[PDB]
């Protein structure tokens, strides 16, 4: 049986696949042609069907896992296309997490003799995050931060050491947001969550701009001016609000300029896309900051696919967390953002 | 000079006016006809121009203030129409607060010999809130809560005593949101704020539905089903997420069903209005809860005009704060929601 872990989320399915690279001549002879065709199909293609994608740049090479050497692959596709995935399979032990492990349990069981083992979506997240950082990203740091996030002529990605990762606040930005406090490898809790997450960005952006993909939404936002839609402190005060240290550039009311009909008539789709991105990102940062102060944790790591190919939100989080915490909190990021649950699920294989 | 206090916000101007009712025959003889016409104009009209409104139901009758007996009146109009207000005046000591006291300082000074005294928008809020509760609402409680907010066959408005109001978390929902921790009459601090406030509701609702007023937005929301736009826990898990006590009805991703084109094509304007209201209200509740836990305050009072004629948001806040805090926090409301800054400004008159 191939070694898979699967995280079936509200929006995306993430799949981690361990490809053994120490196959003997005798082991290849014992390989059924269905398994061999699966391994060939996955390792010789980077697009699967019309919506599946292998993130080749994330591959971990020559990893030792369960006493075998191999490559760890990272694959994603929309949860909407899970029926195609299951039908493809209908032509084996599956460790699965995310809400879809429960919602689609009966569908996975239409694969004859398949053993489905449902694992918790946040236990899997913590285990996979700790594992990937422990093995490194092909010798490079898995964790990074933006140094000097306040001065743009200096702001640059730099590695961060998590060899002693505790305590740690983990902010998982998926369709919605879960916030975890991790005190040890066996001691973690879900602090809270917010429903203003990546699905809010994508859904509102699609309603407001007619964009048809996450990538298009980001491209629109990169060209926009959020201050055409947002009301700033200086729009209300004429300057800073000095008494409480609020600079004139801070947003006082997200989309607040859109109460005026003439402004709604002049705002561009790109402005609205950027305002949606800024609104969602700032809110996540502020909730993360409040949770960090409550949990007395100063390292906040942001994961989930809202931040995939999304440097704008990462830099906004890095700047905002540093600025509003007066330097007490640091925003951290991980190279394998969206895949930690899928890896943690795969790591549950020995217990079955 | 007439006794006024003014709070010039990003969206609305609030005006508190003390009408003396113990005028002697000699005092009426000393009254200049301009002052008499001002008093007559304000007390004989409930609509002023096309956009000014006197909230007659809020009037405090036979109040003793600065050694005089009178009626305290509450008047509002859009900040966009402040030029009309100032031009009307151009045909006197003004205690003013809100950002507009700074932004429009020079405009108020076009009134010859007018002394403008700018006061802080949150100092004025605390002073006015404490004052109005102290004098009562014509013998009735100023503060109320929703008893049994979890069972709708029981949920009802009931009075709440604030005779010892400390400590108190004050959540001011205006264009944006300010959160204050009040430990004593002279000891309060702004904990944080969020830009996802009443202007976000109104601006997003106008973009999404084409509504042209706050009242129309609420009417649309009252007819809508937010679950047509929002993705719920049960949409992701097929039921509750039992491990973390998340019920299937909780919103997992606000507007998260709007990532699907077919759902965007079937959602109604009313559904979108209600989703906007729910999204903004739940986020404010959650931020308030996190702040209350951090400040170790269990009484959270919500003010500002986002909640004016907005029973849906008040009941959502009452239910949500009680449910998610497992009964540790209580949502409180005040009858004179939007006017506390204007009253606090008026109360600053003796110091000038
Ligand atoms: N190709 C993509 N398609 C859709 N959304 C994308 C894509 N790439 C990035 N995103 C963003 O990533 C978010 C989903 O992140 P992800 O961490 O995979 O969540 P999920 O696991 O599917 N949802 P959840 O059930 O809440 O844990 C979406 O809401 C988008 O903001
Ligand atoms: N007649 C109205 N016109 C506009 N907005 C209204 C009206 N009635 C209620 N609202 C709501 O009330 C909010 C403004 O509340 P308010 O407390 O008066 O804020 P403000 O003081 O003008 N703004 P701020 O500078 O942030 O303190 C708007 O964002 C709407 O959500
Ligand atoms: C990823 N996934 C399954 C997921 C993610 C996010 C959520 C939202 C969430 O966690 N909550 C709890 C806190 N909450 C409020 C609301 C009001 C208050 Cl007054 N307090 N809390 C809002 C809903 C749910 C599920
Ligand atoms: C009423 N009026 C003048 C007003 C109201 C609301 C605001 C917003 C606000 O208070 N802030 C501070 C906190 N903030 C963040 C953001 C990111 C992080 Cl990581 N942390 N905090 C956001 C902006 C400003 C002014
Ligand atoms: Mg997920
Ligand atoms: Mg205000």
């Amino acid at each position: 049986s191939p070694w898979f872990g699967m995280d079936i989320g509200g929006t995306l399915v993430k799949l981690s696949y361990f490809e053994p690279i120490d196959i003997t001549a005798e082991e290849e002879q014992e390989e059924v042609e269905s398994l061999k065709s699966i391994r060939k199909y996955l390792t010789s293609n980077v697009a699967y069907g019309s919506t599946g994608i292998r993130d080749v740049h994330l591959e971990l090479k020559d990893l030792t896992l369960f006493g075998r050497r191999g490559n760890l692959h990272f694959i994603r596709f929309p949860t909407q296309d899970l029926p195609t995935f299951i039908q493809m399979g209908r032509d084996t032990v599956l460790c699965a997490t995310g809400g879809g492990a429960y919602k689609f349990e009966k569908d996975f069981r239409t694969i004859g003799n398949l053993h489905l083992h449902k694992l918790d979506e946040l236990d899997c997240l913590v285990k996979g995050l700790l594992y990937i950082d422990s093995v490194s990203f092909n010798g490079q740091a898995e964790c990074y931060y933006f140094a000097n996030a306040s001065e743009p002529e200096r702001c640059q990605k730099m590695p961060f050491n998590l060899d002693d990762p505790y305590p740690l606040l983990v902010v998982n930005i998926g369709s919605g947001v879960s916030i975890l406090a991790v005190h040890s490898k066996d001691n973690y809790k879900r602090v809270t969550g917010t429903s203003l997450g990546g699905g809010t960005f994508l859904g509102l952006c699609s309603l407001l701009t007619g964009c048809e993909s996450f990538e298009e939404a980001l491209e629109m936002a990169s060209k926009g001016d959020s201050t055409q839609a947002d009301k700033l402190v200086r729009d209300i005060y004429g300057g800073d609000y000095e008494r409480f240290g609020l600079p004139g550039w801070a947003v006082a009311s997200s989309f607040g300029n859109m109460i005026y009909k003439e402004k709604r008539e002049s705002v561009s789709k790109e402005d609205l896309a950027r305002a949606t991105l800024v609104t969602i990102t700032n809110n996540i940062g502020s909730v993360a900051r409040m949770c960090a102060v409550n949990e007395k944790i100063n390292r906040v790591v942001f994961v989930g696919n809202f931040l995939r190919v999304n440097t704008l939100s990462m830099k906004l989080l890095a700047y905002a967390l540093d600025y509003w915490s007066k330097g007490q909190l640091k925003a951290l990021f991980l190279e394998h953002e969206g895949y930690f649950g899928a890896v943690g699920a795969l790591l549950g294989l020995p217990n079955f």
